[PDB]
């Protein structure tokens, strides 16, 4: 599957999981988070060729007009397919909150 | 929403549904079928800045992200959200067969 096994393994030129790592302050600007300082929260890119993780017929469809009208410009393309949530603590004035935030992390790409 | 309506009515140039008519037998060469000999398959296109159509709580961090880091090309995609069927008719030998395809037809766009 495209996801971070297969991905992180393997070096992939079509659609995969990569990594990307987000500083909460820095890139932002959620000063008030405290734990933890960063995530990889991933993204996905690269070409989908036909066939390759088709989410629908429709994909399918595409993915074949794609190769023969490359020009067309109408290209299934590389996005999450399935996500993890995030877990983080940080701080309303002196009070800590805990709080698991959902579908923050890509852990697997298809091709739409 | 990022549907037919509001897409085909507007000249939007960020993340819409954009009309796309697909002919059978030239075009995918299926020459089995006989109706329709086309039909709008439509697609998915265009910038995915922050806030629009955010699918999940990464479609929404990443278009902050790329927005601030666009040379990362870390950016959420313009795909398709709602689909339609497509009932066609083609022959085996000489018998019609009647078919309805699951998810054809593209409705709607969101940013994943």
């Amino acid at each position: 599957a495209l996801d971070t096994n297969y991905c992180f393994r393997n070096l992939e030129e079509n659609c995969c999981v990569r990594p990307l790592y987000i500083d909460f302050r820095q890139d932002l600007g959620w000063k008030w988070v405290h734990e933890p300082k960063g995530y990889y929260a991933n993204f996905c890119s690269g070409p989908c060729p036909y066939l390759r993780s088709a989410d629908t017929t429709h994909s399918t469809v595409l993915g074949l007009y794609n190769t023969l009208n490359p020009e067309a410009s109408a290209s299934p393309c590389c996005v999450p397919q399935d996500l993890e949530p995030l877990t983080i603590l940080y701080y309303v004035g002196r009070t800590p909150k805990v709080e698991q935030l959902s579908n923050m992390v890509v852990k697997s790409c298809k091709c739409s």
